[PDB]
C-alpha cells in the first residue's frame, strides 16, 4: 500500500516507539482540573504525579488555543503517553510533557466499559484479536487511548517494532479507528516523524476524540 516502512525509521526512533508503546507508563488520571495555561496553546497542570516520582508538573499541548478553552478550567480526565525528552517547559527536570490525551469529564463515564473490537490482517490472512485488548470506559474517548492499547498488543502478539533480527517481521501497517459517524481516522504504524518522543508524539497533538459506541478498529500488517 502507500504505508511507510519500517526500513527508513532510525534505530532510535524504532527504539522510541517501542518504549513508547510498550516499555513507558502512561499518564492516566481522573476528575483533574487546570486553570494555568502555557504559551498560547499548551495548558500546565502543576503536580499532576501525586506520588513521589522525576515529575511533577505535566505540561499538555494541543493543535490551537481552541482545544485549550475547551478544557481549561474544566474538569478533565487524562490518559496518554508522557516523556521527559527535550520536554520544552517551564520547571526544570520535573515538567513531563504529553499531547492531548485530555477528555472532559462529566457525563462521559460508561454504565460498563466498553471493548472495543480490533480487526486483525497479517498479509490478509485475518488473525484474531482478543475481546479485552483495547478498553475504554469513556463515550468519548481520545484516538491516543485507543492507540496505546492497540498498539500494545501488536508490540506482544507480532513485535511490531522489534529489529528484524528480534522477529520485527512486519514492515509496513495501518491502523483504522472505524468509527460509527465521522470519517474514520487512520495512523501508519510508521510514519511518525523524529526519533524522539517531542516529535513521535506529536501525532496525538490534535486532541481527536471519537465515539467509543458502536465502534472498532482495524490493523492490516505486511511482512513484506
Ligand atoms: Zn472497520
Amino acid at each position: 500500500k502507500d504505508l511507510r516502512k519500517k526500513s527508513e525509521l532510525q534505530g532510535t526512533a524504532l527504539g522510541n516507539l517501542k518504549q513508547i508503546y510498550y516499555y513507558n507508563e502512561k499518564a492516566k488520571t481522573e476528575n483533574k482540573e487546570s486553570h494555568d495555561q502555557f504559551l498560547q496553546h499548551t495548558i500546565l497542570f502543576k503536580g499532576f504525579f501525586t506520588d513521589h516520582s522525576w515529575y511533577n508538573d505535566l505540561l499538555v499541548d494541543f493543535d490551537s488555543k481552541d482545544i485549550v478553552d475547551k478544557y481549561k478550567g474544566k474538569k478533565v480526565d487524562l490518559y496518554g503517553a508522557y516523556y521527559g525528552y527535550q520536554c520544552a517547559g517551564g520547571t526544570p527536570n520535573k515538567t513531563a510533557c504529553m499531547y492531548g490525551g485530555v477528555t472532559l469529564h462529566d457525563n462521559n463515564r460508561l454504565t460498563e466499559e466498553k471493548k472495543v473490537p480490533i480487526n486483525l490482517w497479517l498479509d490478509g490472512k485475518q488473525n484474531t484479536v482478543p475481546l479485552e485488548t483495547v478498553k475504554t470506559n469513556k463515550k468519548n474517548v481520545t484516538v491516543q487511548e485507543l492507540d496505546l492499547q492497540a498498539r500494545r498488543y501488536l508490540q506482544e502478539k507480532y513485535n511490531l517494532y522489534n529489529s528484524d533480527v528480534f522477529d520485527g517481521k512486519v514492515q509496513r501497517g495501518l491502523i483504522v479507528f472505524h468509527t460509527s459517524t465521522e470519517p474514520s481516522v487512520n495512523y501508519d504504524l510508521f510514519g511518525a516523524q523524529g526519533q524522539y518522543s517531542n516529535t513521535l508524539l506529536r501525532i496525538y497533538r490534535d486532541n481527536k476524540t471519537i465515539n467509543s459506541e458502536n465502534m472498532h478498529i482495524d490493523i492490516y500488517l505486511y511482512t513484506s
